[PDB]
Order: structure tokens, then C-alpha cells, then sequence
């Protein structure tokens, strides 16, 4: 029937950061793109975790103030969420639907564990609204 | 406790997260306060109310960062200086508590959550993508 890969946002459309970048870079990309959380990839386009604005803010809470000057001394890999669900391009759409109940999006990878895209709540809701309306 | 054949006669208010459970800020709070609420709760954007509990807009971390990103430094002094009113988004989606639930369903395609209000724009709660996905999960399974 319908698969995750047929509805995901394809990897070339996905904003991300690379392993090794610092949090100033990651916060700048998040702020310019407007996204709340985005994938962390490596040169091989393998997925290592997710980095989000609230993770970043929590990592610079100092004894007395929010220590924005610390952002360029922290790498994204020290802060990124690594325990995340993963889908396969060929997984049934209903499996993706289940996984976005508790996740705003889930990353999709292929047989080689290369990042292929993201499966988001929006794309599920759009397809569900269509089905429910008809 | 509704059956599937009852779902579309339901209203937004019957499935919203009630205002007493919703973190919000005031138009006259400063950005440091809003940023602390956004960060402590982990929320991406939160409602902005006035002292009479009327809904005026949304404020999110991205908005605050776009306000304090300076040329050569993050201008953190501004968090104390600027109010939520100056930075918040005011052209926001709104649902009425008595709106048909299909209106809510459509509006969360584009929005992670939609604020719910009573008459006179009094804030009542929020209607989120997860509420929709969770309820649909129940009914699509059967
Ligand atoms: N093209 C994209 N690249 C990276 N992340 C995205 C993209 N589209 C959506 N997202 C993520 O999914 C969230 C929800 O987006 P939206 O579906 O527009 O409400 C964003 O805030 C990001 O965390
Ligand atoms: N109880 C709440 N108070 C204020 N905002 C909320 C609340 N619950 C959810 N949100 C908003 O909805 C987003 C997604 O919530 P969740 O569905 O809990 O991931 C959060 O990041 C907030 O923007
Ligand atoms: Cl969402």
C-alpha cells in the first residue's frame, strides 16, 4: 500500500547540520530556517542525531545567566539527541503514522543506513484530511 | 469516549488542551521571561495573553533569537529590554471553542498547534497536531 518513502520530504529538501559543527552554527541555521529541530549528518550522509533550539538553549544555562558566548565552544554532537526513531523508505505509511504521534518528524533511511528524508506530521495530516474528507 | 460515527459532530473545545494546562506569557513580559518559559517547558511557541486573558499572539524561540542576533555577538542585553508584544506574531490562526472539529483538523496541517478562544478572544486552550494524530490513530485502527 502507501509507503513512508512516497510521502516523506526528500533529503535534498531537508535542512541539516554536519557533525563537528558548533552550536553557534546550529543555532544560526535553526534561526534562519525557522525550524525547531533538524538532522545531524556526517559527510557520508549518515544520520547521527537531531539538534533543536530548545536543546541548545538548555545546554548554555549557566550558574547566573544564559551563556550565549559559550555556543562556539560546544559541538553539536555533545548536545544532539541520539535516541531517535528511524523509518525505512519501504515501511508502510501506517507505521510512520504511529511514530509521529509522539515525534514531530521521523528520519527515513535506506538499506545502507543513508539518510533519505523526513516523515513529518504535516504530510500525514494532509493525507489523512484528504481521506477523511472523501 | 466517542465512537467513530460521532467524531465529526465534535467540537474543537472537546479535544483541546485546556488553558489551565497551557504555558503562556503576557504581552508586557520581557523576552528573557518568555525564553525561560520556552526553554523550561521545551515548547516551540506559546500563547501571549493580556491581563484580561485575551489572546494577542504567539511567541517562539526563533522570534526571540531573530531579535537578538547581532552582527558580531548575540545581543543578550536586549532580552531584558524588549517586551513580548514587540516581537510576537499577531496574525495567528484561531479556533473558537465551539468550532467543528474538522476545522481544527484542517488548520493543524499547517500549524503545530492552534490557539482556541471563547467569545471576545478570551483564551481557552490549544488544539495540537498530536491531539489529532492520537484520536485518528484510535479510529483508523477500527
Ligand atoms: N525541509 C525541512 N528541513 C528540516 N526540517 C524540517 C523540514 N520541514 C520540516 N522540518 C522539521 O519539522 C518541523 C515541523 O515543520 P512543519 O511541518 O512546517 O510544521 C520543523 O520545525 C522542523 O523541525
Ligand atoms: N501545555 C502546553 N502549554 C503551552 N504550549 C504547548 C503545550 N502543549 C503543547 N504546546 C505547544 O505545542 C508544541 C508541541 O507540543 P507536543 O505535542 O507536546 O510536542 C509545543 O512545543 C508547544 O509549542
Ligand atoms: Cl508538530
Amino acid at each position: 500500500e502507501a509507503t513512508v518513502g512516497q510521502f516523506m520530504i526528500e533529503a535534498d529538501k531537508v535542512a541539516h547540520v554536519q557533525v563537528g559543527n558548533n552550536l553557534e552554527h546550529a543555532l544560526l541555521v535553526l534561526t534562519k530556517t525557522g525550524y525547531t529541530a533538524i538532522p545531524v549528518l556526517d559527510p557520508s550522509y549518515r544520520l547521527h542525531g537531531l539538534i533543536g533550539t530548545n536543546m541548545i538553549m538548555n545546554s548554555i544555562f549557566g550558574l547566573e545567566r544564559i551563556e550565549f558566548e559559550k555556543l562556539d565552544q560546544i559541538t553539536v554532537e555533545e548536545v544532539m539527541l541520539t535516541d531517535i526513531p528511524r523509518l525505512h523508505i519501504n515501511d508502510p505509511i501506517m507505521k510512520g503514522f504511529g511514530m509521529v504521534i509522539n515525534n514531530g518528524f521521523v528520519c527515513v533511511e535506506n538499506d545502507e543506513q543513508v539518510f533519505e528524508g523526513i516523515f513529518t506530521r504535516r504530510v500525514v495530516l494532509k493525507e489523512l484530511n484528504k481521506h477523511i474528507r472523501s
